[PDB]
């Protein structure tokens, strides 16, 4: 039931009327300038005749205002959990010679697993002194050498695509009502223009985007949907956030191949002469996942997985940050129709005195036709003229008030049979 | 119910013996290094008399090897959770105009919050950009500004006390038995010597320190205890690591006093128009205590909480990394008398062929009083000699072979017999 949001009249300046006896008609010819109505309302432009009953209205309605993720980098991780194998030397036993555990090199297996055979697993090797003497069952005093043997697996038979968006791509979808009641639904990209029935429109500025957009990354679980994620992506691994384990695909998360890159130190061990712990503190991803699950809203959008073609998709919930060039050609309008009464309400008066924004007022306007609306106070120094329809719509204009207190009796009525209605609201002075 | 681990023989250098009329005395006359026993076992040095009959021991027991933490840096840490309020104005009205909220500084509080007051809590204020136009209630397109202010709060009534330990104070206390039987207890530190009825023992060598001791430390909860942390001490604080909140007291962490320091970025937020989430991910010290609570072993270590005080200490369990010189001031030892036999069952042998070291036989002994034990064993070759002790005792000797399998065999007369015995064993 949103009416017009914004409104504004037709510059005097491109409308040019003639009267045929009784039967005037105007013609647009140049270019008007609107605000994009907000989400389900309407931008309208009103056109006014040679005498104050002669109005038309142009409205276009914001049907969605959207913005398409564009895939920039993209990585796969999992859960993973380390397994390991540990196998105690004393000094100068096997390896267990006089340098070699200090100096113990992460990708070189011990000879103490060689009965494990080949892995194509992520790993890793450790040695660790350990006491030595006949207390710790070794004949020689020196440290021994407590060898281990470290393999990462997949905790989970599924895994998760993290990626950000390069771009996101603007679509605003209208629905334009002409002068003479003719419905048509259209799109626009940012530098889009499409031929209408009165000229073209195109948007004269479009700042629709995702502010912080370099602050947020998504999540696919392939077959579930998407996940927001509350912070950038992570091109490397980074011990403690999301992507600290990644892989190139899928099929790698799932087999913990050695391909997949790991940020360094991850597994944590405690070597305890003959026992030995491994654990990890890893980030769980699936968490993650569940935490930020489509659909979420950030700021003044919600994100939601596309319908079909599967990808990540914002909308906007309120201000569509977007002017749209209403371009006439030479059009002609006539002001053809029997008027017939509405019913209409105060809604409400917001926004400021004595500046150039105004006020808004707000009215709900009830009707069984199409028309227009028009009210003035006492003295005629303020006018509305809204659009009247069949049903009810919320319809708004702006006001200029000079006093911050107003209590204002209007007379309206879309058929000349006039009734009251009070506006009141408290504005704001600027500085 | 261990003896010996380690056993040497007096050298003949130290040793000086004669038949002086009805018996033999001996006298010992110089230093001795030995290896200190693991612990609850003895490190035991032999005297070998003029006959084969005449044998003495010194016996020395490690009771405890232990070592004292010596606190360095504290703070305090606890639960904290945000709570925060917001309020959102049009651009160009209020605080809210080009550029001040996105120049907005942390500890600077809005005019929107002014009915809060007077504060001594942590916290912190933002201004976050938000949708401007009548579609988000302005009059004007460009950007609102909600203004938030935050406080953290106490989620707990309880505080945790995290410190590092800045030195192990090592002591070794020895349990000595002297060859007349004379039982006597010792303490040792790294530096140390106590004289004894025969000379003096001191530590020669001592490396029973914390290994990796750098990366440790310590958390207590003020009478529940202590737990060990696996990460350096910082006094730096960090997010995602303990501390990353930090207080000097008990009552600070449970007021979220504004002295308390914190590392930067902790609270996140999502503003949504006039809707606002806040949130921190702290990590859980509580939690961190459970897992890392005492007693707890690492390496060779168990750390625990001091018995007789307040802190917490860690016991070697296993060998201890210490040499015991031993000195005799020209000592004299007699052997008299007579003594019986006991039930040896071989246990075992250990080492390597070959080499300085060599293999490790034991024994298990239980005998009447203290008594030595002999064996005919490879006679000509090898003789095993150890201590017999009223009950049931553990002995152990080296002995040199240069084959890999073993295959021996032992006819043992502490008695002298009667009674059989047998060995085996592979390098
Ligand atoms: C003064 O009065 C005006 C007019 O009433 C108020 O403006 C109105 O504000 C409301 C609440 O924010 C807006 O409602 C939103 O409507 C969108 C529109 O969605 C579309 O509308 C249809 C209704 O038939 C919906 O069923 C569809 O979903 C469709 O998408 C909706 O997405 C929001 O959830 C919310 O309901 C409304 O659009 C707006 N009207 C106009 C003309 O702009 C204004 O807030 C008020 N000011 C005050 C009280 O200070
Ligand atoms: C060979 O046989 C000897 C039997 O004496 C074994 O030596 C013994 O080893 C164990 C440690 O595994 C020791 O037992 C322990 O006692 C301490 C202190 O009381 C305690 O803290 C331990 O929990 C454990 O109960 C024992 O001290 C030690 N004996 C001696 C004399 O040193 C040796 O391990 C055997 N080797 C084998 C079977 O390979
Ligand atoms: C281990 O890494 C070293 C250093 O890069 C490399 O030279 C060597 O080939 C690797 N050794 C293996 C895989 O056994
Ligand atoms: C807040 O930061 C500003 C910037 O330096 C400073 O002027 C002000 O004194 C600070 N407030 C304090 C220290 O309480």
């Amino acid at each position: 039931d949103p009416g017009c949001s914004e409104l504004i009249q037709a510059s005097s300046r491109i409308t040019t009327c003639s009267t045929e006896g009784v039967n005037t008609k105007c013609r647009l010819s140049g270019t008007a300038l609107i605000r994009a109505g907000s989400v389900g309302a309407e931008a309208c432009l009103m056109l006014k005749g040679v005498k104050e009953d002669q109005t038309k209205f142009l409205k276009i309605k914001t049907v969605s205002s959207e913005l398409s993720c564009r895939e920039g980098q993209s990585y796969w991780t999992g859960s993973f959990s380390p397994k390991c194998l540990s196998s105690r030397r004393c000094h100068l036993v096997g390896e267990c010679h006089v340098n070699r555990c200090l100096s113990w090199r992460d990708n070189e297996t011990s000879a103490e697993f060689s009965f494990v055979g080949e892995s194509t697993t992520m790993r890793e090797n450790k040695c660790f002194e350990q006491c030595g003497g006949w207390g710790c069952g070794c004949f020689n005093v020196n440290p021994s050498c407590l060898f281990v043997h470290t393999y990462l697996q997949s905790v989970r038979k599924e895994a998760l695509r993290v990626f950000n968006c390069i771009d996101w791509v603007h679509k605003l979808t209208l629905e334009i009502t002409d002068f003479d009641g003719s419905v048509s639904t259209i799109d626009l990209g940012a530098s889009s223009s499409r031929f209408t029935n009165w000229g073209s429109v195109s948007l004269s500025l479009d700042a629709e985007g995702i502010s912080g957009s370099n602050s947020f990354s998504f999540i696919e679980s392939p077959g579930k949907g998407y996940a927001i994620v509350d912070e950038p992506f992570s091109e490397i691994p980074r011990q403690g956030f999301l992507g600290e384990i990644r892989c190139n695909s899928e099929s790698s998360v799932l087999s913990a191949h050695e391909s997949c890159l790991r940020a360094p130190n991850l597994i944590s061990y405690k070597p305890m002469i003959d026992q030995l712990e491994c654990t990890t503190n890893l980030i769980d991803p699936f968490v993650v996942f569940e935490r930020g699950s489509l659909p979420q809203t950030r700021n003044d959008k919600t994100f939601a997985a596309s319908k079909g073609n599967r990808g990540v998709q914002a909308f906007s919930k309120g201000s569509v940050q977007a002017d749209l060039t209403l371009m006439f050609d030479n059009f002609e309008v006539d002001f053809v129709g029997a008027a017939v009464s509405c019913d209409a309400a105060f809604l409400n008066l917001t926004g400021c005195y004595s500046c150039n924004a105004g006020a808004r007022v707000c009215l709900s306007i009830t009707s069984t036709g199409t028309g227009s609306l028009s009210a003035h106070n006492k003295d005629g120094s303020l006018h509305i003229v809204l659009p009247s329809e069949n049903g009810t719509k919320d319809q708004c204009q702006i006001l200029h008030f000079t006093v911050p207190e107003v209590e204002e009796e209007f007379m309206y009525s879309c058929d000349g049979d006039e009734r009251p209605l009070l506006v009141k609201g408290t504005l704001i002075a600027i500085d």
